């Protein structure tokens, strides 16, 4: 039950739709980069249409938004990636398994920053040989959070006399969220991918 | 959600002791004794949770419409210590917790789950394993360190088998490395 913003696709599954700058869609996702990346430029912005990623987590959002008290279970985060990996994130999202340290950690699980600042370190988003950094925009399913921990595995219970009753996802900070990280498959979407540069 | 669950009374999640005798616990119990007939069956749960069979639901959809007519899905088994029973029935298995690769591992017969260092005697001497329809789709063979199944064509690198084996040919063991893959359907507590 695809978004009907989207591209026609045509009976095919994925397809990466290149914006186009005068588009508020566009501008957007720039506005919201550029907020904490002024110093970096934008090649180009390509809206992610992946039907399977997509309806298994709208899935996901529909059960949080049930099991939560009228919450606001989703933010918009970022991702710095290396151009080895965006072929397997565009197709398959984003695999705790495949994630690598934080310079600060809060659990084994995949991180999502709140600043493309962030996102935006040659530690996240390494130069491709052409000098391009790659960052993802993705709907994460946040929902009720707290703070995390190094030996996560997943998100602590809210209750220890109850271990299955999880929080959604872990926080460096709950005053003053900076990242979140996620513990399961299709807890987030990658939407956008930003080509940038110095 | 599948018709021979029971009334949920509105609930999104509930464990239901079968009835011995009665042909689903029957069928179960079949599937069990085929090689673990030394064993004594405790009693039978049907795992009736609806978020992970959604989950599950549209996982196997996906595989159906993807895979060129295959038959995706396998009933396996799981041994599981006593204290991984209650999130297993609400999360079911985990791959981060857990030779083939690092994914969640399902035996074709009950005989290698009910091993004590998978189905882990409890203080009462209680062993658990649970039934699970896994997502075994299109297989190859595994080997160590995999995060993610092989792919199917190296030169398609991100199009990937569903599951591997330890032996294609005859397999023993499948291992899965995603999510939405496993359902946990039935749970059968027993002894040795
Ligand atoms: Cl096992
Ligand atoms: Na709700
Ligand atoms: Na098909």
């Amino acid at each position: 039950n695809l978004p009907e913003h989207w591209t026609d696709m045509n009976h095919q599954l994925f397809c990466m739709v290149q914006l186009e700058p005068g588009q508020s869609e566009y501008n957007t996702i720039k506005d919201k980069f550029t907020r904490t990346c002024s110093s970096y430029a934008i090649e180009k912005i390509e809206r992610i249409q992946n039907a399977f990623l997509w309806q298994s987590y709208q899935v996901k959002k529909r059960q949080m938004d049930i099991k939560n008290d009228h919450k606001n279970n989703e933010r918009l985060l970022f991702h710095g990636t290396d151009a080895d990996s965006v072929p397997y994130v565009n197709q398959h999202g984003f695999n705790r398994s495949c994630a690598g340290k934080n310079a600060v950690s809060y659990g084994k699980g995949t991180y999502f920053a709140v600043d493309a600042s962030y996102s935006a370190k040659d530690t996240y988003s390494k130069p491709d040989s052409n000098g391009r950094k790659h960052m993802y925009v993705v709907r994460v399913l946040t929902g009720v959070f707290t703070k995390g921990r190094a030996g996560l595995v997943t998100p602590p219970p809210k209750n220890p006399h109850n271990p299955t009753d999880l929080f959604d996802s872990v926080t460096n900070n709950t005053r003053s969220p900076k990242l979140f990280v996620v513990f399961f498959d299709n807890q987030a979407y990658p939407e956008y991918l930003i080509t940038f540069t110095a």
